[PDB]
């Protein structure tokens, strides 16, 4: 039953829908990666703003401080990297959706012309039969 | 609430719908005009194929024949003319719909780019805030 344009338009439409969902997944992922990174940086600042006791007595504190900050910075670097990765994925998913969206419009335009051609053909053949016989 | 594109796209969409209904009215009218013309031509042929009695005695028949055929031909000419008028209206309504359909797609394309720009802006501003502070 399908036709030339319709089958191709249907595929393009599906590609568009697929691309939009992919874009949605990438965006949600990028937003979550940023929230996770954000939480770590806040944890860091609160931990810092807080670092205000003794000398060698609170030496264990200086030590704990150094170890933790290094561990936290490590986490922050990895999450920053992850955000960079999600960001790139969003950019690509967005570009992909845009072009498939443009491909779909192109098939839509062809169909509109087909609707035109068909209506025009019907108009001519339905009266040709009774125009000349006049 | 409306925006630049949306208000314009909404108008274009309405123009498209209006044009499609106009096209529908013109097509239905053209189809009916052709059916009416068709009926008359059949009436004519049946009347003719039928014209097969006397001489001066059936003179009233020759007379009736001439008067009726002339009356029918007159009707046929007017209906042929009406069909010509509907046909031209269909052609124009079709052209109008096509271009408004193309105007709508153009506004659709702009909106798609706006969806892109917005998603991209959101992505950048939501992490700018936590990218540098890193
Ligand atoms: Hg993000
Ligand atoms: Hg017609």
């Amino acid at each position: 039953q399908h036709g030339a344009l319709e089958t191709l338009k249907d595929l393009a439409e599906k590609e568009v829908d697929d691309a939009a969902r992919l874009l949605g997944e990438m965006r949600r992922g990028c937003q979550q990666a940023e929230e996770q990174l954000k939480m770590l940086i806040d944890y860091q600042n609160e931990y810092r703003s807080n670092l205000n006791m003794g000398n060698g007595i609170a030496s264990n504190r200086w030590i704990n401080y150094q170890q933790f900050i290094q561990t936290l910075e490590k986490a922050i670097e990895q999450h920053r990297l992850q955000l960079t990765q999600w960001t790139q994925k969003v950019d690509l998913a967005l570009k992909s959706w845009r072009e498939k969206k443009q491909r779909l419009q192109a098939w839509q335009t062809l169909q509109d012309r087909q609707t035109a051609a068909a209506l025009l053909a019907e108009n001519r053949m339905d009266q040709k039969k009774m125009d000349e016989f006049a």
